[PDB]
């Protein structure tokens, strides 16, 4: 019967120089990645997705960082044409609406492969 045990926390060898002033954690946020408009939305945009409508034309990823979220998650084109629940055309314009408003905000990037719809969950880092 009865039992005891330790509750005891980990070793403590307490070496530090520096008061620092921010946290830390295991993943951190990213959005550094750099993209272009379809052709600066136009017609010819238009046929080659399928049949738009509502978000016509969007941007398209031509350098992913370490190939991380391209890993698999997108493709090396990733043509996005939503974002946040939001409509886009330019990556300029969807790059600094995002780092504009909403800072450290998670958003959802929509994208197309040969027809092929695929959304995606990313978080933007923030500072």
């Amino acid at each position: 019967m009865e039992g005891l045990g330790f509750a005891i926390p980990a070793n403590d060898a307490i070496n530090i120089i520096e008061q620092l002033e921010k946290n830390g954690k295991v993943t951190r946020p990213a959005l550094g990645i750099q993209m272009v408009n379809l052709s600066n939305v136009s017609t010819s945009d238009i046929r080659r997705l399928n049949i738009p409508s509502n978000v016509t034309s969007g941007v398209i990823v031509r350098s992913v960082q370490s190939n991380m979220p391209a890993n698999g998650h997108l493709e090396k084109y990733d043509v996005i044409t939503k974002v946040d629940d939001k409509e886009i055309a330019s990556s300029t314009d969807l790059q600094s609406a995002l780092y504009n408003h909403s800072i450290g905000d998670t958003i959802k990037i929509t994208y197309y492969r040969n027809g092929k719809e695929e959304t995606t969950s990313i978080k933007l880092n923030k500072l």
